[PDB]
């Protein structure tokens, strides 16, 4: 009834690179005049690796395409006023005493950084209460707590934000870096719990052209209840309740009538990123775990065809085409054979001039596969997880790849 590994059989040796690169994601900094927003931003191109001391010290002087990365992203710094929308918008508010008032009067513009914010189409409002350390406000929970209601009832207000729910309040110091990269140490703030600045960015769930996309839930297992319980994580769109689902590949309809957390508690939406349990009403006679409930107007694609770049890893080694293995994209476990050897790799990703009449082992190359019956899958670029595959020789491992491209 239940599916053991997504292939997470994915382990095994830090490869996973230049194959499968970090997920782009289109960040934008709003704020006042000089709430932190320069310094924020070239603090973080210095804390993160991309830019030395004087680069830094340049870019924030001047201020007055770029982009970082964390652990599992590269985002995209965008302009204030498809990979247009942002993912996610960060309001830069300074907590020092006259500036943070300054913003809620005829003079300030923070309600209209709410409302700016509000039309981006910025639903979840990363909020950082910016300059902790400057010594109007030296990291008191009260001044905190003051800053944070102050916005919580004002963005309620002028904007429609509901800070339960929607918006993620920080504070930072963007000039010392305390809680950018690394949390603040209990030494400095012994009453933040949470994250640092880039560990939620690295983790944060909420992007909106995602959660905007077409939905997408590959079923990673089947089993009884009220009825028949389909479940696994949402890769992109979101569900609400009483709604259609469509099955992939077989093109049938659903209904799904209650959302369960991982804590089996009866909610009535869940987005991308979430574990969820579903219910649904609807002939589920032909319904498996791999196949993948989806949006009824822009569906997941299913194809028998594709390219994908692969990496062998211990297999015999031999011939072109033919070779029958079981891949795994999601949830899938399919049967699929090699059908054109197209071309090879090495070091620097070239491509290949020689198409090649077999591989080997420690060879990473990409090819036309082919599956007998379709299966549910996207371009990695498009959905990571819906282009992440490991081929399996009866029992052991053999190699491990992405989907490039999707053959009608
Ligand atoms: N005390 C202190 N000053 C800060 C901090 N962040 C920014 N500032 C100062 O506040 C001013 C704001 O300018 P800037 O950093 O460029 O913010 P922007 O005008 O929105 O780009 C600068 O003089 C910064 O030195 C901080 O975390 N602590």
């Amino acid at each position: 009834t239940e599916d053991a590994t997504d292939l997470q059989n994915e382990v095994d040796q830090e490869l996973l690179k230049d194959m499968y690169g970090k997920e782009h994601v289109n960040i934008v900094f709003i704020g006042h005049v000089d709430a932190g927003k320069s310094t924020l931003g070239g603090n973080i191109l210095f804390l993160t690796g991309m830019v030395d001391k004087r680069t830094m010290e340049k870019i924030e002087r001047e201020a007055k395409r770029a982009y970082f990365e964390t652990e599992h992203r590269r985002f995209s710094l965008l302009d204030a006023p498809g990979a247009s929308q942002a993912d996610i918008g960060v309001l830069v508010i300074s907590a020092r005493r006259g500036e943070f008032e300054a913003g809620f009067e005829r003079g300030g513009q923070t309600r209209e950084h709410a409302v700016l914010a509000r039309t981006q189409g910025i639903n979840h409002l990363v909020v950082v209460i910016n300059k902790m350390d400057e010594p109007s406000v030296q990291w008191s929970e009260e001044r905190y707590k003051e800053c944070v209601d102050k916005l919580s009832m004002f963005l309620r207000r002028v904007a429609g934000y509901n800070s339960k729910t929607d918006v993620k309040y920080m504070p930072v110091s963007a000039y010392t870096g305390q809680n950018v990269k690394d949390r603040v140490d209990s030494s400095v703030c012994p009453w933040y719990q949470g994250p640092s600045l880039l560990e939620y960015l690295d983790s944060m769930t909420h992007l909106e052209r995602k959660v905007n996309a077409p939905f997408i839930m590959p079923i990673a297992s089947k089993y009884k209840d009220l009825g028949t319980i389909l479940e696994g994580k949402i890769e992109a769109g979101s569900i609400k309740k009483n709604s259609n689902v469509l099955v992939m590949p077989i093109n049938q309809t659903l209904e799904v009538t209650a959302i369960y957390d991982e804590a089996d508690e009866e909610i009535s939406s869940s987005i991308c990123g979430d574990q969820v349990r579903l219910r649904v009403r609807g002939d589920d006679s032909d319904v498996q775990t791999g196949y993948v409930l989806t949006s009824t107007k822009n569906p997941v694609h299913a194809t028998t065809r594709f390219i994908a770049q692969i990496a062998i890893l211990e297999l015999p080694s031999i011939l072109t085409t033919g070779y029958s293995c079981v891949m795994h994209i999601h949830t899938a476990v399919e049967e699929v054979s090699f059908a054109k050897l197209l071309h090879k790799l090495d070091k620097t990703n070239r491509k290949s001039k020689k198409p090649p009449m077999f591989a080997t082992k420690g060879m990473k190359i990409i090819a036309e596969l082919e599956t007998q019956t379709p299966v549910c899958m996207e371009r990695f670029e498009d959905y990571q997880y819906m282009g992440r595959f490991t081929l399996r020789d009866q029992g052991t491992t053999v190699a491990v790849g992405k989907v490039v491209k999707i053959l009608d």
